[PDB]
C-alpha cells in the first residue's frame, strides 16, 4: 500500500504545516501538524475542556463506530517551550493520503495549554518519530507509521515541504519526480528516539564549506534551524545590522535586508537553504526588525533541523531494519 497527502502552511510565514487526516467512521478529518520529532497521535476533542477550544476542528468519538475506549490508557505531554497537552485513549480507524491503519491509538485531549488552544488552525499533531517515545501509560503505543509499515510497498515516508507553498508526504514510496539529481542517505542513531544523524558541516553563502560534524534530528515539527552558537555566529555576521536580542530570545535582522543562503552537509552532498527561507518577517506587527530562522541551539542540548531546513531539500525517512535519513535537493 502507499499513501500520498497535500501539506499546507498554516500562515505566509510557513510557521507550520497541516496534514489532513480521516479518523473514525464516518470520516471526521482534522488537520494535524505532522512531527518527525514527537510519537503521539493526539487531537483535540468533544473531551478537551470547552474554554481550552478556540476553533480547532474536533474528534467526537461517539459518533464514531469503530471508536473503542482503551481502558486505563491515558498520555500526557510536556514540550520544551513549556506547552503541554494530555488526555485518555481511544483505538480507531485513521486514513493519510489514502492510506489505512485500523486500530490506531488517537490520544483525546482533555486539556491543552494556551499555546495549542491559541493555534486555532493546528486540531492536533501526528507523531512521527519512534514508537520509544510514545507517551501513552500503561500501555505505550504504536506510530501511524509502525503501524502501517508492514503493509507499505517500501517502508519508508518522505517529507516534501513547501516554502511559501504546499507540498507533500508520502508513504510508502518515492515520489522519483519529486527531486533533483541523487538522494544521499546518511546513517541515523535511534537510541534517543529521534531521526538523529550527523551532517557533515556548513557554508554561509558564497563562502568556503567548513567541514565538520553536527549531530541533530531532523524535526517537521520545529519551525526553525537549530545550530551551534559558532555556526550561528557566523551566519548572522553576514547580515549588516543583525544581532541577537535577549528580549526578543534570538537573533534579529533589519527587514531590509537580503539574506545570505546557508548550506549544509549530507555525506558528500550539499543542500543549499535560500536566504529568503531565513525570513520570519517582523518581530512584531509593524516593526522593521525582523525574526531570524536560523538560530543558536545552546540552550536545548541538541542541534534542530526543521522546517527552515527541511523545505529545502526532498527528505526520505526510511524506516527498515536499520533507519536511515536521505536528502535530495528539489
Ligand atoms: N521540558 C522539556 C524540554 C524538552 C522537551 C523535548 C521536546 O520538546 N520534544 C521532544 C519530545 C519527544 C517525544 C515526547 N514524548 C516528548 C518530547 C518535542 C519536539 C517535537 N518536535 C516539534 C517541537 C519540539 C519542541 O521544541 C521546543 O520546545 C524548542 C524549545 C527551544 C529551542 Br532553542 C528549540 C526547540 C521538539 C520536552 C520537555
Ligand atoms: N522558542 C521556541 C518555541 C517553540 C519551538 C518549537 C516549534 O517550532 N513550534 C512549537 C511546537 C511545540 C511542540 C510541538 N510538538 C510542535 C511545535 C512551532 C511554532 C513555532 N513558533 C511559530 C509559531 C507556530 C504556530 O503559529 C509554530 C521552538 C522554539
Ligand atoms: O528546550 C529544550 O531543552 C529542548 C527542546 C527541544 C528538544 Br528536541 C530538546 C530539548
Ligand atoms: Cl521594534
Amino acid at each position: 500500500s502507499t499513501g500520498s497527502a497535500t501539506t499546507t502552511p498554516i500562515d505566509s510565514l510557513d510557521d507550520a504545516y497541516i496534514t489532513p487526516v480521516q479518523i473514525g467512521t464516518p470520516a471526521q478529518t482534522l488537520n494535524l501538524d505532522f512531527d518527525t520529532g514527537s510519537s503521539d497521535l493526539w487531537v483535540f476533542s468533544s473531551e478537551t475542556t470547552a474554554s481550552e477550544v478556540d476553533g480547532q476542528t474536533i474528534y467526537t468519538p461517539s459518533k464514531s463506530t469503530t471508536a473503542k475506549l482503551l481502558s486505563g490508557a491515558t498520555w500526557s505531554i510536556s514540550y520544551g517551550d513549556g506547552s503541554s497537552s494530555s488526555g485518555d485513549v481511544y483505538t480507531d480507524t485513521v486514513s493519510v493520503g489514502g492510506l489505512t491503519v485500523t486500530g490506531q491509538a488517537v490520544e483525546s485531549a482533555k486539556k491543552v495549554s494556551s499555546s495549542f488552544t491559541e493555534d486555532s488552525t493546528i486540531d492536533g499533531l501526528l507523531g512521527l518519530a519512534f514508537s520509544t517515545l510514545n507517551t501513552v501509560s500503561p500501555t505505550q503505543q504504536k506510530t501511524f507509521f509502525d503501524n502501517a509499515k508492514a503493509s507499505l510497498d517500501s517502508p519508508v515516508f518522505t517529507a516534501d515541504l513547501g516554502y511559501h507553498a504546499p507540498g507533500t508526504y508520502n508513504f510508502g514510496f518515492i515520489d522519483t519526480t519529486a527531486y533533483t539529481g541523487s538522494i544521499t542517505y546518511t546513517a541515523v542513531s535511534t537510541k534517543q528516539g529521534f531521526w538523529e544523524w550527523t551532517s557533515t558541516g556548513y557554508a554561509v553563502g558564497s563562502g568556503t564549506f567548513k567541514s565538520t560534524s553536527i549531530d541533530g534530528i531532523a524535526d517537521t515539527g520545529t519551525t526553525l534551524l537549530y545550530l551551534p552558537a559558532t555556526v550561528v555566529s557566523a551566519y548572522w555576521a553576514q547580515v549588516s545590522g543583525a544581532k541577537s536580542s535577549s528580549s526578543v530570545g534570538g537573533y534579529v535582522f533589519p527587514c531590509s535586508a537580503t539574506l545570505p543562503s546557508f548550506t549544509f552537509g549530507v555525506g558528500s552532498a550539499r543542500i543549499v537553504i535560500p536566504g529568503d527561507y531565513i525570513d520570519f518577517g517582523p518581530i512584531s506587527t509593524g516593526s522593521s526588525s525582523c525574526f531570524g530562522g536560523i538560530q543558536s541551539s545552546a540552550g536545548i542540548g541538541i542541534n534542530i533541523f526543521g522546517d527552515v531546513a527541511l523545505k529545502a531539500a526532498f527528505v526520505v525517512f526510511n524506516g527498515a531494519t536499520t533507519p536511515t535519513l536521505g536528502f535530495a535537493s528539489k
